[PDB]
């Protein structure tokens, strides 16, 4: 098995084991609606065995950065249909990454200056909010009421139904990188004393409920979950990160989702640790190249290998890797925001 070998992923037969990782690009149109430029971009990358979209908010409440697309409105459904059609016209597979930023936002990004919501009224210790005006200090978020938790689950349920209507092949639940679900999981960011805080089971409960709701919409073989055991991004810490992720990964084996997507870490909490704990398909991401991607597949510790930055600058990464060709350099300055430049103008091979 290598990067070029076919693989089964839930209800699909993919032609290779290379995944385009989810990548926020901040290039949405009016009302956070995807646009023709975004469809071009994903279409250029269809040689990935599977594309995961940029994180996509399930509500205005759940947005935390400028110009990110949503999946809550009919207009957004119709914008994403541009993307699904473009990808499917070229025979590719695409899953939409369902997002809620939780506390990683700012009143200036919120309608009417509402506080961001979170498991607890605890600001991130580190970093700054990314507002339309520039960076600003985070404010303390508002703790969700217990009777608000159903509403959160419904945002994910409706966003999953909207993705389905838009023509995606599936969805990925973003439970990584210090966003709302991950803020629930960590006991440094979750100090609740209802059934969504306290024990590890309780801190994992919102993720389990969201996953159950999303599976009911799509079928489990069209649903993935992404987590970050060694992920501290978003000022998210926990006393026993291992045990916490050891039960969360063991609780996802009862949902039988298409895959579990892990951000790799040095911390023990790699795919080598989780392989005997998870019982499905594993996608591994973070810092891979061609050599290291083949290696992790050779080791048996992961089934697919996701690539982020190299997919930004190499739309035909799989062919470049096959032919041992040189890659285009990536320009970090145009990762987040802007126009076609550093987005759709990186060339495939001649
Ligand atoms: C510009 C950029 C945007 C990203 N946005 C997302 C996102 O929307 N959702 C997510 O789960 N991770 C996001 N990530 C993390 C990547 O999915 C991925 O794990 C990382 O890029 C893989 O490492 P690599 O770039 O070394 O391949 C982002 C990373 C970068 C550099």
């Amino acid at each position: 098995i290598d990067l070029f070998s076919p693989v089964r992923l839930g209800r699909y037969e993919l032609p290779n084991r290379m995944v385009m990782a989810p990548l926020t690009r901040n290039r949405a149109g009016e009302g956070n609606v995807p646009r023709e430029l975004n469809a071009e971009y994903y279409a250029q990358r269809v040689s990935a065995g599977l594309i995961i979209t940029e994180a996509t908010q399930v509500s205005p409440q759940g947005l935390g950065y400028p110009f990110t697309p949503g999946i809550h409105s009919q207009e957004q459904v119709e914008g994403w249909r541009l993307v699904t059609k473009a990808v499917h016209d070229r025979g590719g597979k695409i899953f939409l990454q369902l997002w809620h930023v939780g506390r990683i936002s700012h009143p200036d990004l919120q309608v009417d200056g509402a506080l961001p919501v979170a498991p607890s009224a605890i600001a991130p210790s580190e970093g700054m909010a990314a507002t339309y005006e520039g960076e600003k200090p985070y404010v303390t978020p508002r703790a969700l009421e217990t009777a608000e938790i159903p509403g959160i689950v419904e945002q994910y349920r409706q966003g999953a139904k909207n993705a389905l209507a838009a023509g995606f092949d599936g969805v990925e639940i973003h439970s990584a990188n210090g966003y709302l679900l991950d803020q629930f999981l960590h006991d440094g960011s979750n100090h609740r004393t209802d059934e969504y805080g306290g024990s590890i089971e309780n801190r994992a409960r919102l993720l389990m409920e969201v996953t159950e709701a999303v599976v009911s919409v799509w079928g489990a073989d069209r649903v993935g979950v992404r987590l970050s055991p060694s992920g501290t991004f978003g000022s998210v810490y926990d006393s026993d990160l291992k045990a916490l992720f050891t039960y969360v990964v063991d609780a996802l084996n009862q949902f039988e989702l298409a895959y579990l997507h892990l951000v790799e870490p040095t911390s023990e909490l790699s795919s080598k640790y989780f392989r005997p704990i998870y019982k499905g398909t594993l996608i591994s991401a973070g810092g891979y190249d061609r050599e290291s991607g083949n290696a992790v597949l050779a080791s048996g510790d992961a089934d697919l290998v996701a690539y982020g930055r190299l997919f930004i600058s190499n739309p035909d990464l799989p062919q470049r890797f096959a032919l041992n060709a040189q890659l285009n350099p990536y320009d970090r300055s145009s990762f987040y925001g802007g126009d076609k430049r550093g987005y759709t103008d990186y060339p495939s091979l001649e």
